[PDB]
Formats: C-alpha cells, structure tokens, sequence
C-alpha cells in the first residue's frame, strides 16, 4: 500500500457542493484529470482504491457507478452492507486503512484517494503521516452548501510543480481554473 492522497475541486469560496451536485457546471476535462489521477497505478497488476462517504458515492451518476478501474469504498455508520455497485463498506477512515492492510487487498492496492465528503476530507487531514492534496482551484464564487476544510500553510506545502499536472490557468465554459499540489509530512 503506496500513497494516500486527497483530491477535490474547490471554489473560490471554498465550495464544493450544493444539493448534492457540484455548484458549478459540469467540466469536462476537470473530470478528465479526476478519471486520470485516481485510475492511474505507478505499479503493475495493482490498482488505486478510492473512499468516499455515502453522500459522495449517491452524487454519482449511476450509470458511472463504481468508478470503474479502481477498487470503490464507501464510508458509513448507518449501511448494513455496501450499496449496490461498490465493493466495501467500513465505519471510518481508520477501519478503511486497516482493511488495506488485510491480505485481502494488501496485494491488489498501490494509491489510497479520498475522494469526499468534506467529513471524509477533514479526517484524511489530520490523519498523521505523509499526505498530499490535489486542489484544483476553480477560480470564482459558487453558491454552496458544503466545504472543503481550511488547508494549513504551516503544515501543508503548495509544490512549486508536479510531474503529469498542467501549472498554467485552464478555462471550460468561461470558468477559469488551476491545479494545485500541497503535499504534508507529520
Ligand atoms: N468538488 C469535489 O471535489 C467534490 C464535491 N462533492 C459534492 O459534495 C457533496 C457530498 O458531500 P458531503 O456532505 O460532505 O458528504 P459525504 O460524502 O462525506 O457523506 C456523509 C456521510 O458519509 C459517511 N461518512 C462521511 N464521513 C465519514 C467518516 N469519517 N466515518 C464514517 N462515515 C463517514 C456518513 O454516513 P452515515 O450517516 O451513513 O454514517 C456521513 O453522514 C455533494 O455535494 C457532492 O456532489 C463530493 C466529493 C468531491
Ligand atoms: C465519475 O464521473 C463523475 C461525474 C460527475 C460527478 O459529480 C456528479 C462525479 C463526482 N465526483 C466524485 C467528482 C467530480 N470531479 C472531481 N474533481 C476533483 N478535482 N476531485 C474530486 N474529488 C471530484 C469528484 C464523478
């Protein structure tokens, strides 16, 4: 088990949902570079495992329902068994590390991403240990209902670049945005 990594999309007003759905447009080559950086392995015949909440994995479109090519986690209290589509189903972050760790899936997994909510995200942060986040800035204000958690700078260190991640501002629909790596050791 390589890499844990957090990846999020962001507003400038911190944004990441509304009513379920992203607060802004759909974003085609945004969601690219989502496909792209949690499907891809830097080990062969090893896969990445994505975790989400349950509120994450029901916003979704069904008919992309489990993200195919990784191993698909949801984190809940309340499910009995993991809805339809995704493979495991553990109470929390540490309960989902730990089954990492089972001869289970300790053979088939490289990367860890957490891929939402902003509770999953939260946790991942104060998680101890080596962390990156890959923040894209989507740089304007959209009405939102949830967060992402505020990023420390003491803690987290912005890299100044990153090998398969475009530096440069990218625009889609006339929204301007960029991407970002912050990388923790703690
Ligand atoms: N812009 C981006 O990059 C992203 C945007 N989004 C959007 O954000 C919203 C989804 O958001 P969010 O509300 O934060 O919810 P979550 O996706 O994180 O779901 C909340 C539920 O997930 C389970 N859960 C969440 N965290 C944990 C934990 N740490 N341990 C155990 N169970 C946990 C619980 O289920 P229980 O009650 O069942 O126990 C909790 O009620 C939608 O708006 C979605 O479209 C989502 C992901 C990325
Ligand atoms: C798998 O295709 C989709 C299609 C529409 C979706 O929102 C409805 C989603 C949801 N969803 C999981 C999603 C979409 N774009 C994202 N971008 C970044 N940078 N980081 C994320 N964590 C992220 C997550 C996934």
């Amino acid at each position: 088990v390589g890499s844990l990594n957090c990846i999020v999309a962001v507003s400038q007003n911190m944004g990441i949902g509304k009513n379920g759905d992203l607060p802004w447009p759909p974003l085609r080559n945004e969601g690219r570079y989502f496909q792209r950086m949690t499907t891809t392995s830097s080990v062969e015949g090893k896969q990445n495992l994505v975790i989400m909440g349950k509120k994450t994995w029901f916003s979704i479109p069904e008919k992309n329902r489990p993200l195919k090519g990784r191993i698909n986690l949801v984190l809940s209290r309340e499910l009995k068994e993991p809805p339809q589509g995704a493979h495991f189903l553990s109470r929390s972050l540490d309960d989902a590390l730990k089954l990492t760790e089972q001869p289970e899936l300790a053979n088939k997994v490289d990367m860890v991403w957490i891929v939402g909510g902003s509770s999953v995200y939260k946790e991942a942060m104060n998680h101890p240990g080596h962390l990156k986040l890959f923040v894209t800035r989507i740089m304007q204000d959209f009405e939102s209902d949830t967060f992402f958690p505020e990023i420390d700078l003491e803690k987290y260190k912005l890299l100044p670049e990153y090998p398969g991640v475009l530096s440069d501002v990218q625009e889609e629909k006339g929204i301007k945005y960029k991407f970002e790596v912050y990388e923790k050791n703690d």
